[PDB]
């Protein structure tokens, strides 16, 4: 009758609690996986669920080590289950989802979910999000779509999905290309699938890696200090992502530091602090002249994911641009 | 019998050009204020326009010296004109508009305007933008609303307005509280005004300042380096704004560096990389314990503006939090 | 000492139920106001609540009689309570809210609330919505803002608020002018108030009315039948609202019928089926010539509310247009 | 070595003019196809353009006869050109686009385009809109995606695309599933394609039809008259689409009239006035019990298109539901 679904838990508000149902204060990742699952008894109606705790952190402390652990656990356990759900904080779910989207080689459903309200709160969103994530992970139509995020009755691809609001339960949106499908009464009408290459159609293989190249992010604004970019350069960072103003534009002092870094081997990706649309070529910056790479619709944090992985294969800026055009 | 409107030009793509109407490439600041005005002769039908070129730069290079020049100029010439229009780049127009919103003591109309397509482009947006900006600055109903941005037939308050898309003509949106008015056929239906204190209702007086407090911005993401934050501390920054994940949260190592900076005198404001919603008190971070200030709906670059101005009066976190609750 | 808040219950999904927490099927009309109050014991911490069941219906069956009951009851009982919450279906909440916004003379807080998920749903939104609505009604800052809708942690004015999505908990938005305030941890930051005249600043007085003028709505689209329009004219309707295409345009057949209906004393308002933006004058329809009124930002169902009240005082198109310009 | 592109002109503002650059008044369908092409000399860099005038109307007067003309012309001429662009009014572009999406059996690019500003107006959108539409028609990657709409640098599928704002140049959005691609510097990065069946994958064949089944639309609101519904049933309409309240709900007297109509043969689809989201099954309305069909994400004007074409083939409500599940 029912699919075997593995829940890999990482913490987040979905496993987090406070002293009151009406007070906003909470602490993240106190609740273990077994307690989350038992708190939604209806999951037994749609899946045989096995829970495993990988870590128990707030996703604001998410890191490369947890990413390597998840990618390897999924790639190892692919043939032992029918699909995966990862419980995770909201704050960096959009980064973990895109990392997994590029490094998981299982094309069974892999679904991430979180909660914007603590499990102890009035009208807690976590129970029904988990229910719907398992509905998604259990649906054979979810296979081959890449890694997914299921939040607020919506299935979102891992590349485009991002947090649009600090607090709203409806915060996760695919702000450039839209969602893949909507969940109603336990059924999904998929109308889209991401054309960017994911999972088994990428060359990225972290099976034998215990660390990732070092990539930092710098912000642009009026009168922006070069000290952030200089500090990453002085530490020998492999790459730097610019959170540019407008269409990936650089403050004078930041342009100058990043131009000199790119000349000496630092991979430099222009992204934007602006929440939708592409950082394009052919605007005000001659990328080929400086050795810069344009991020396209990848926001800074998503550009960092792809750049880190691109640096596992190449330091050539032409080849990194080709990777930013395909993944 | 028409109003006297002064145009203060600072450059931007509105004044910019490329070598083809169809290709996207361009350079800012190729067109001076007199050519810009003369190219829109319909302005003569609604105002008597005088143009002064204040600077000629891309707004990616906007800085404190241009802010101080603009505030002092508008404050000095308030009694000589009926209204102001400031032509500016799009990329940091939301920063400049908020600075002027807090330091301009002239409650006559002050309206900022730019363009997403260069002046040479097919279907250039600059002309009708500039026209709508003068309509707005000529409308007696625009006075006392604080500094405004006029873009795509819409009147936006300087505090909430932000660039939502890298390339779209419709990019400027007041994403939290909505616009003030819509322009149709040179008439505005104003249904809103900003409740936060602006212009003559703020204590910020830059009339005798030649420099502003040093405030930098650090980005949060998975595995974030503390190095950028350490570099700003080590340089003696007066303040640091954090572009937090989710509801203004910080990666572990950034948290530890900013907690220590706040303890030892650095002003620290938690904002969010998330494009809409407040960074709130009473969530995961005990602000009162660390001496941190929560930015509310101010995005990192806007939080920087207010923190620079707060630091001209106080270094006390309870008093900076009061400022972030009123302006 | 906690404020006295009266809940006037009308039914809705918030008082709706189905057979299962996970199945989407539900019914309304079954569940009493004391059950909603019991789902939210935390109410006792913020107010002295008294519940009255006025009717128990799905708001898809909302009607003139319920509106008149509600306005008269709020106006009679104003000096007996400190604020009102109205529990109501989602589907026509934007119509009731605007009727009450025009007809209520009580300037104490009047807050409507519903739920997008039935009370029986996993992660039901009704409990926290109702809590936040009582917060809003208890907030002295909520007085003098007109009639409010509180949904998904957001305070929305009764004029601009509309249901944007069929199923999403985040459906309610003030799509043209934006919300008034956001609610976090039981506190509101109000940054806006509606400039259009409401409540005690309107001349609409239904205290002695037992019915309202008959006003119907016709839809425009390719090849539209004039029959719906001709049926309302033939039944001697007092007014017709057109849900126009684009900027309130009319299919040729519908134009002809409405042009005739206006000449024989039917009031005709052009609104739009487009969900945001004004139906303007000075576009493709000469309203003055035909005796039509342009709805501005009022959508068809909101235009019907103001037209019905306009017709309690005048049948003159110029006077109705002025009313559509002020309320 | 350029593609041959045929422009089929139907009228619209994009061919429309007013008495000034600066007043909003205009009349639609003045200029001819040859004047439109000559305004955009740049088209010669990207295509060999041939224009034909099919009609010269405001799209507010679009009708079944124009739709049958357009479908047959495209189907006959498919082998004579590399791609089609259709110039059209904005108001009903979303209807013609979906009709052609179901009935066109040419899988070469078919692209619709319009303009929200008059050709004579300052910063007219029409010229760069046509340029971009010809870019899209000439892109071999546009084939096999169904009939497209190109507006504001965006490629939108003919099923989801809708006019979201009355006046904004950015009005056209695919509000449920998002755009297919974005156009920058005359290039398109496609990242999506519609999964719903279109063009050569639909059984709809209009090649021999001179008429379409009669399908009318009724609007729901508080106190809705049943008289529009009764007028269509008395005229012996083949189908009726309900613009329902919320999730496709009906006012009681409309429900009763349409339940009776459905039992006696009339095909009834529940759609929604709400601008986004699906009208679902398994909510408050037992569709199978009344013989009703749920429209899904199809809005009322889009639901009419598909119900007209379904009625060319079947009047069985079960089979019509299957059609609403597949196209
Ligand atoms: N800070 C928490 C927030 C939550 O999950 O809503 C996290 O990302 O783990
Ligand atoms: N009424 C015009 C509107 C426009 O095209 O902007 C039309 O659809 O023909």
């Amino acid at each position: 009758h029912l699919p075997n679904i593995t829940i890999l838990a990482t913490g987040g508000t979905i496993a987090g609690g406070g002293d009151s149902a009406t007070k906003s204060n909470y602490t993240v990742g106190k609740v273990g996986v077994e307690n989350l699952v038992n708190a939604v008894p209806q999951l037994k109606d749609i899946a045989n669920v096995k829970g495993e705790q990988v870590v128990n952190i707030g996703s604001q402390d998410m890191n490369d080590n947890v990413w390597l652990t998840l990618a390897k656990k999924i790639n190892t356990d692919c043939d032992k289950t029918d699909g995966f759900v990862i419980t995770h904080g909201t704050d960096t779910m959009e980064e973990t989802a895109y990392f997994l989207d590029l490094t998981v080689k299982c094309d069974k459903p892999v679904v991430m979910v979180g909660a914007m309200r603590p499990s102890t709160s009035m009208s807690a969103d976590g129970p029904f999000n988990l229910y719907n994530a398992v509905v998604t992970a259990a649906d054979k139509a979810s296979a081959n779509r890449g890694v997914l995020v299921v939040m607020n009755d919506t299935v979102l691809d891992g590349r485009d999905v991002t947090m649009t609001n600090t607090t709203d339960v409806a915060t996760f949106k695919s702000v450039n290309y839209g969602p893949l499908g909507y969940i109603h009464n336990g059924k999904i009408d998929y109308q889209r699938t991401p054309a960017r290459k994911h999972t088994s159609d990428t060359p990225f293989d972290v099976s034998k890696l215990n660390e990732l190249p070092k990539v930092g992010i710098v912000y642009n604004y009026a009168n922006a200090s070069d000290l952030p970019a200089k500090a990453l350069v002085d530490a020998g960072y492999d790459g730097i992502v610019s959170a540019g103003v407008g269409n990936g534009n650089l403050y004078k002092s930041v342009f100058d530091t990043l131009a000199t870094a790119a000349k000496t081997g630092t991979a430099v990706v222009r992204s934007s602090r602006v929440p939708t649309g592409a950082t394009t070529q052919d605007a005000e910056v001659d990328d080929a002249k400086y050795g810069f790479v344009a991020s396209g619709t990848l926001n800074p944090q998503k550009a960092r994911v792809l750049l880190q992985l691109a640096l596992t294969q190449t330091k050539d800026p032409q080849q990194i641009q080709q990777i930013f055009n395909q993944y």
